[PDB]
């Protein structure tokens, strides 16, 4: 169920058979947060939605899934250039593991001082790693102009990203890089293009369903 580890801990919740949640505590003095990922246990390999927030978690987290699934971490999908999302770029650059993001993910990032993922990813990008199917969406901005959403069809499993907020949030976090009138029409974006979902991954916090979105919208009014 619940995989730990300590010290700047680490943890991994299994969601499903394929499936696992990531959750890293990440703190810099007064603010403490654990944010969410995605674990995808592929024929081909290990896939993950974000890395974290700096090289020192990432290298664990890579190291304790690799381990315990005895298969290669060798594609992540960021989903936005903010530190909790793309601080491990370095990590995975220099491990040959592929970083995919859009295009403006990639400037972003390129313009913030990291190393700069792929940006292959289009508005709508089908993937699929060993017979692990993976959507990317990309729903307009929000949390930043950036962020998109990440969905598994085999199972519809959606991980909203920082675009979502858990049940436990109870204001926008930071919006110093949101577009708050536009962020609820990109959620509407999503919700329109997945009518039947089955869990939702929040950022941060924890796992819902499409309550989650919902409670967005509320928290954007
Ligand atoms: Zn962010
Ligand atoms: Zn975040």
């Amino acid at each position: 169920t619940v995989i730990k580890n300590e010290t700047g801990t680490i943890s991994i919740s299994q969601l499903n058979k394929n499936v696992w949640v990531h959750t890293e505590l990440g703190s810099f003095n007064g603010e403490a947060v654990p944010s969410n990922g995605l674990v995808l246990n592929t024929s081909k390999g290990l896939v993950l939605v974000d890395s974290s927030w700096d090289d020192k978690l990432t290298k664990e987290l890579i190291e304790m899934v690799e381990k315990k699934f005895q298969k290669r971490v060798t594609d992540v999908i960021i989903t936005h250039a903010h530190a909790d999302r793309i601080g491990g770029i370095k990590t995975l650059k220099e491990r040959g593991i592929k970083a995919h993001s859009t295009a403006l993910t990639a400037e972003l990032a390129k313009k913030n001082g990291y190393e700069e993922p792929l940006g292959d990813l289009q508005t709508v990008t089908n993937l699929k790693f060993g017979n692990m199917k993976v959507e990317t969406f990309y729903p307009g901005k929000g949390h930043t102009e950036d962020n998109i959403v990440v969905w598994l069809p085999q199972y519809n499993i959606l991980v909203g990203g920082c675009l979502v907020k858990s049940t436990s949030a109870k204001d926008l976090g930071n919006v110093a890089d949101a577009y708050v009138n536009e962020w609820s029409t990109s959620i509407e974006n999503v919700l329109k293009r997945y009518r039947n979902i089955n869990a939702v991954v929040p950022g941060h916090g924890e796992v819902g369903d499409k309550g989650l979105l919902l409670h967005t919208l509320d928290l954007l009014k």
